[PDB]
């Protein structure tokens, strides 16, 4: 028992000098060598502390005391640590395409998928480590395997013209269904639905078939510049705050 | 067992004293070595309780009355020493870089990482002592390792120069890709996509290729200052929150 003890101490003294070979808080690895060796002494004496220790059953409330605050103590690193595993069998996303959640702020492009953490880049290029504890319980979204982007707009109408809205929604609706850019078995609203209190709103809600954030911003864009000559085509020119005064 | 007690009594003591060398609170360093007394010897007459204590199976369920007690109460301390562990090892950030969360507010540069704590300086020069355990439970994001920085910016146009927000969106996009401060393997995004209640806003979103601070926002202010006239090389003239009033 002592002759183990011995050959183990210098094998993590050759671990602690392997540890100063990088460069790791060398004044630090003999604290962390130090909780090593009483950690690895004291489950021996929980172990073999019936041969030549006395009072087994002591012993054994008292590795009750330490273990159970050991297991709860460390809960989220062991959880963090299952959770890995569980993303390395069901993986919900690949590497390279950006997740995101409505629960928490963990969007960017992952990078890699370590056991403890998952690495993800943000759209500001930073990396974002976020501890895999929380992909077992908060709804990831992967719009990296989103098939269509999405264009959705209020207009606004300047709330007088309500006798045009018809002719509007309907030219709006028909340049859609003609644009080159926008998908056609997808959804395709474009209705009067909201009655704001400054402006008569029209829904515009439809898909492009790129997915690809820079021709999507150019179609909505192309989109948003036929709508505004279609709404100046008749006269509607959208709508401000526009409240009364009422002066005295 | 007596004479351990005493020997352990001394040498506590010694300690006391060794306590009272440096500045540490005479009045409570008794009270200390009090608690370290009594401890020590409700630990040994649980364990050695039995060779000369009675009521073995009694005491079992006393200790695990009191261990399942201190188990659970000192959770929090083992895990921000047990977590800390992690840092020595899976260590997600340096020492001389700034980190930040998205979810609480550590932001600021690191300065030191102890076992129990972790020492960071914040951005008024303050330190901020966090605790470890937020660090296996939080996304911890670090901008130290940013590879760009990034400008971004909704211009606003004044709502009825619609017909001039194509040539603008355009002379602004390629006076980014022409800027030498502005990478250009990244993102470089210049689009008419919001059209907000009092403006045509653009979207303009780019990537510089320096990760300092001081040359970021000097690149962002020539870049905003290119902005401004090209915006009014046209007649634009951006826009303010522009009510009607509709007097009566």
């Amino acid at each position: 028992a002592v002759i183990l003890t011995i050959k183990l101490f210098l094998l993590i003294n050759q671990f602690e000098k392997q540890q100063i070979k990088k460069g790791r808080d060398i004044t630090s690895a003999r604290i962390m060598s130090r909780i090593i060796k009483i950690t690895i002494i004291v489950v021996l004496v929980l172990l073999y502390g019936e041969h030549f220790g006395m009072s087994l059953s002591g012993l054994l409330t008292f590795g009750g005391i330490g273990g159970l605050a050991v297991g709860m103590a460390g809960k989220d690193i062991l959880s963090n640590f299952f959770s890995g595993i569980m993303l390395y069998f069901d993986r919900p996303f690949s590497i390279g395409d950006w997740i995101r959640s409505p629960d928490r702020n963990i969007e960017g492009t992952v990078a890699e998928i370590g056991w403890r953490i998952t690495k993800i880049t943000t759209f500001d290029n930073r990396p974002l480590y976020v501890p895999n504890s929380l992909f077992s319980s908060i709804s990831v979204e992967n719009p990296g395997r989103m098939t269509n982007r999405r264009i959705t707009t209020t207009i606004g109408l300047r709330y007088e013209d309500a006798a045009k809205v018809g002719v509007i929604v309907e030219a709006v609706r028909e340049m859609l269904k003609n644009h080159p850019a926008i998908d056609q078995r997808q959804t395709l609203l474009v209705y009067f639905n909201q009655f704001a209190d400054s402006s008569l709103n029209i829904m515009v809600y439809c898909f492009t078939k790129t997915t690809v954030w820079a021709e999507w911003l150019a179609a909505q864009q192309d989109v948003y510049l036929k709508i505004i000559d279609i709404v100046q085509s008749h006269g509607a020119d959208f709508a401000f705050p526009s409240q009364t005064l009422y002066m005295d």
